[PDB]
């Protein structure tokens, strides 16, 4: 069976402080041990996270490049985050790929990369408000992971974790309701079966994200297609325990 996962994205938000503090209530926690667990601090506090947390739970950067080293000022290399023993990074957010410009090739070229060079990737996908009024969801989802099929392997998708965040519903306090997550989970995990494969279909965690918290999480976790969550908000509060135990 797919193992459960959680992760926090805790996006352009800390301080040595709070990130601490944030920290030892993670620490501190009785987790169930059959969720997987990873955490996204800012980049500048990767070593402090990387140092302080419990090793059962794994760390992520929020971004990477293309490239192994060169002439990119501002830009981090999965190569880097390997020698700082940072075992994930989250690509193609909804915030890179529309804030920050980032095309769905440009998206998949980083995810081929970072498996390259031997790091997970979570790899998010999802749609406007404006696609989902269009009824145009799953075709949106469908452009965004042809794209990285196109770059990557069938074996290199055993190290990817599909995130998917309606673009509507990140940090909106509108989730998606266990019915509209269950049938794009489920679309996603059709899509694996006849483009890739039918055991990257069955092997690989489809997460829901946008507005996830305490209150929600455990009717969403009872979906059959949905094997997680990728949390923002909720992330950096005492709930993102209770979120990791939502099967409990
Ligand atoms: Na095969």
């Amino acid at each position: 069976a797919r193992k459960f996962f959680v992760g926090g994205n805790w996006k352009m938000n800390g301080s040595k402080a709070s990130i601490k503090s944030l920290v030892e209530t993670l620490n501190a926690s009785k987790l169930d041990n059959k969720t997987e667990v990873v955490v996204a601090p800012p980049a500048i506090y990767l070593p402090q996270v990387r140092q302080a947390l419990r090793k059962d739970i794994q760390v992520a950067a929020q971004n990477c490049y293309t490239k192994a080293s060169g002439a990119f000022t501002g830009e981090i290399s999965p190569e880097m985050l390997k020698d700082l023993g940072i075992p994930w990074v989250i690509l193609g957010h909804s915030e890179r790929r529309h804030i920050f410009g980032e095309s769905d090739e440009f998206v998949a070229e980083k995810v081929k990369y970072a498996l390259d060079q031997g790091l997970k990737v979570i790899a998010c996908i999802g749609e406007t408000l404006e696609e989902r009024e269009a009824g145009k969801t799953m075709e949106v989802c469908a452009r965004q992971l042809k794209a990285i099929a196109k770059k990557i392997s069938e074996s290199d998708w055993s190290n990817v974790v599909i995130a998917y965040e309606p673009v509507w519903a990140i940090g909106t306090g509108k989730v998606a309701t266990p019915e509209q997550a269950q049938e794009v989970h489920a679309a996603i995990r059709k899509w694996l079966a006849e483009n890739v494969s039918a055991e990257v279909a069955e092997s690989t965690r489809i997460i829901y994200g946008g507005s996830v918290n305490g209150g929600n999480c455990a009717e969403l976790a009872k979906q059959p297609d949905i094997d997680g969550f990728l949390v923002g908000g909720a992330s950096l509060k005492p709930e993102f325990v209770d979120i990791i135990n939502a099967r409990k």
